[PDB]
């Protein structure tokens, strides 16, 4: 989503990747994401919209282009939260990747659960819904990807600014959609840019 180098990364999957990640934290700021836990995802009362950051896409294709399956040192993306993802086929088409990833990521609360308390807690990290956590993660509001064709996988690495998941803190304040932005998207839920 704009104004990025020609670095390998399509600018379909850039778009890919901004869109699946805005639509799914509107779903979830709206109370219409299932919960694995039972219910759905309580209402957010101010889910921010994401813009992507070409920089931030640097950094996760730092981690990208060396074709293995790692997540980075938190030394090697200062500030920036992490979401990965591998595809068995790597010529798979970029922006099918962003897609299947973003799903894949999201897919944790339907299929682990995280209940009404989004404290981010030792329990709850246990679950291992991190990647659904960082997705929806309320403060972050910049992303970038970066999708390689490995030997042995399409590789898919996204970064998070600022960082989610901080241990204690809680992944989004919960209320009514738009209650407590100053300007709302009103027909996504989302705080506006
Ligand atoms: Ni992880």
């Amino acid at each position: 989503k704009a104004g990025c180098p020609d670095n390998g990364m399509s600018e379909e999957a850039r778009q890919k990747f901004l869109e699946m990640h805005n639509s799914l934290r509107s779903s979830v700021a709206l109370g219409q994401a299932k919960d694995g836990a039972g219910g759905n995802a309580p209402k957010a009362a101010k889910m921010k919209t994401m813009a992507y950051d070409c920089e931030v896409e640097k950094t996760a294709m730092n981690n990208a282009k060396q074709c293995v399956f790692k997540h980075s040192q938190p030394n090697q993306r200062k500030g920036l939260g992490e979401n990965i993802f591998m595809s068995s086929d790597s010529g798979m088409d970029k922006a099918k990747a962003a897609e299947q990833a973003s799903k894949a990521w999201f897919g944790e609360l339907a299929e682990k659960g995280v209940g009404q308390n989004l404290k981010l807690t030792g329990g709850l990290f246990s679950r291992g819904v991190g990647h659904y956590t960082q997705m929806v993660w309320q403060e972050t509001v910049k992303l970038g990807c970066y999708v390689e064709a490995c030997s042995n996988m399409c590789y898919v690495v996204c970064q998070y600014g600022p960082a989610g998941n901080m241990m204690g803190k809680d992944i989004y304040e919960k209320g009514e959609p738009c209650s407590k932005c100053e300007n709302c998207d009103k027909e996504k839920g989302l705080c506006s840019a």
